[PDB]
């Protein structure tokens, strides 16, 4: 007797056990210039919020902005979904912060982390399509949407079309809400071109986002499909999509 059910064997590997969560940014500048495990780039929502003035004078400083922006886009062009989910996390948590402090998405003046939201978003979704979406999503109604939101963003501009498409749909299933979080900073940055119902969706996703949510949703989605998907190629593609999580040269922090 035993019962192998009470073991979360579906949870996969575990390199860090769950640990319960309870003025200098040069270490964050130096994290940006190197690839590292995310646990080495990690930081707390409230640590960043304490460091807003200072990290703001860094990301909006003119010196090397051209390099950090190209460098981030270079990583995101070659990174897998672990890199890109890391970038999406960093920018979602950064935005949420600058807003709380009275900032806004004004394309005039450059913010390193923000000036790449749309590039990073395009890159993630383009990599999402490397999955066997058909195997993953299941419900035909959900897969139908997800596949289309991925079609528009991945091919061409068409960001407004994908933002608008999401505003119409109810996002009570994980795959769509994920992609919504991905587009939330492209969404806000495109606020005066999208449907009012989009404008409201992305606004709320932004204010209701907590720093784990994107790497979380991506994790549990991939995790639970592969508790049953015995398919050899679907698993092989899932592995290709998320490459090294240690390929993040442009990333300044991984938020929590
Ligand atoms: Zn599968």
């Amino acid at each position: 007797r035993f019962d192998d059910s009470i073991i979360p064997r579906h949870h996969g590997a575990c390199f860090n056990v769950f640990i319960p969560a309870p003025r200098d940014i040069t270490a964050l500048i130096r994290a940006g210039g190197k690839d590292d495990e995310l646990i080495n780039k990690k930081i707390s929502a409230k640590k960043i919020d304490h460091l807003h003035r200072q990290m703001l004078s860094f990301v909006t400083s003119r010196h090397n902005q051209a390099y950090w922006v190209s460098c981030r886009r270079e990583t995101a062009a070659a990174g897998g979904l672990q890199t890109l989910g890391a970038f999406v996390e960093e920018q979602m948590t950064w935005a949420q912060t600058v807003v709380r402090h009275g900032g806004w998405f004004d394309e005039k003046d450059i913010d390193i982390i923000l000036d790449t939201a749309i590039f990073v978003c395009n890159a993630f979704v383009t990599r999402f399509r490397l999955l066997h979406l058909s195997c993953v999503f299941d419900k035909q109604s959900e897969l139908a949407l997800i596949k289309q939101v991925a079609y528009l963003v991945a091919m061409g501009n068409r960001l407004v079309e994908a933002c608008n498409l999401l505003g119409e749909v109810k996002l009570n299933f994980r795959g769509g809400l994920l992609l919504a979080f991905v587009l939330t900073i492209p969404g806000m940055q495109s606020r005066r071109s999208i449907s009012a119902r989009g404008q409201e969706l992305f606004r709320t996703l932004l204010e209701y986002y907590r720093p784990g949510d994107v790497m979380g949703l991506l994790n549990v989605i991939v995790m639970e499909h592969h508790s049953l998907c015995r398919n050899s190629e679907c698993a092989a593609a899932t592995r290709a999509a998320m490459g090294s999580a240690k390929f993040n040269k442009g990333l300044f922090f991984y938020p929590l």
